[PDB]
């Protein structure tokens, strides 16, 4: 019924392909997984999703040991491909994408789900350039029956992970996703990642902690979004800005055009 045309992206288990229906020509995204605990959890999370800034899940089909996960194709491609290396993108476009990213993350956190791997390759765009949070292979429950569960597993992508994930045995989920959103905002406004990892052995991270904002990528960023990044990229997660307070930030609320 479907023909595999091109690879769309990668992940820790299986692969995501562009599939074209042999009868209707309908183009969709399909995740093909070989061989059980991890896929059952992923399917469960994908079934919970219903929001404008999260990738739409059509359903799943099992054939022997092979699992197929059907998702709405993001015709605008990835946010990664909108970032010009060493430049970024126009500040109004970055602000709009950031507003949409916050909308999707508030939605996930509201249903007690943490994404755990927010980065430009996992942020896709529809026909009208609406951002959509994709890939739930690392996603997990951090709140159930109004009771929070601490995370105790290391995962994600090193330039995007919060420092507490490397240091603490257990840590709160929401500040970790807030942090990765801050690295995404830095990438959008500067076209470069600030550090390989948020550790003391990383000079670029030490330089940020020492407020050396006269260095790249910070010197490419205007004072208003930089003031927001100073509130997000806070080492101590208990002192880090929360999403309700990000929504009150001067740059977040600044009228911008084109
Ligand atoms: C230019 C071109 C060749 O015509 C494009 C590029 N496009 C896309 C779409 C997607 N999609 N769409 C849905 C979807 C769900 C999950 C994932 C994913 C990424 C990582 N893990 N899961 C990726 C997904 N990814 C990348 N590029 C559309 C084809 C436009």
């Amino acid at each position: 019924d479907w023909d595999l045309v091109q690879t769309l992206g990668e992940g820790a288990y299986g692969e995501v392909q562009l599939a074209v229906n042999r009868v209707t020509e309908e183009a969709v995204a399909v995740k093909i997984v070989d061989m059980p605990e991890n896929i059952k959890k992923e399917i469960c999370i994908l079934k919970m999703l219903n929001h404008e800034n999260v990738i739409k899940f059509y359903g799943h089909r099992r054939e022997g040991n092979i699992q197929y996960l059907f998702m709405e194709l993001a015709s605008g491609g990835s946010l990664f491909d909108r970032i010009e290396p060493d430049i970024g993108m126009p500040e109004p476009d970055a602000q709009r994408f950031f507003h949409q990213l916050m909308a999707g993350v508030v939605y996930l956190h509201g249903i007690g789900i943490t994404h755990r791997d927010i980065k430009p390759h996992n942020l896709l765009l529809d026909e009208r350039d609406n951002l959509k949070i994709a890939d739930y292979s690392l996603a997990t429950v951090f709140r159930y029956n109004n009771r929070e569960r601490l995370l105790n597993k290391m995962c994600g992508t090193l330039p995007y992970v919060a420092p507490e994930l490397l240091k603490r045995r257990e840590f709160h989920a929401e500040p970790v996703d807030v942090w990765s959103c801050g690295i995404v905002l830095t990438a959008m406004l500067a076209g470069e990642l600030p550090w390989d990892q948020p550790s003391d052995s990383c000079q670029e991270y030490s330089d940020w902690k020492e407020k050396k904002t006269y260095l790249n990528p910070w010197k490419k960023i205007d004072s208003a979004p930089l003031a927001l990044l100073h509130k997000i990229l806070v080492e101590n997660p208990s002192a880090r800005i929360t999403i309700p307070d990000i929504k009150k930030d001067r740059w977040y609320n600044k009228p911008l055009k084109k």
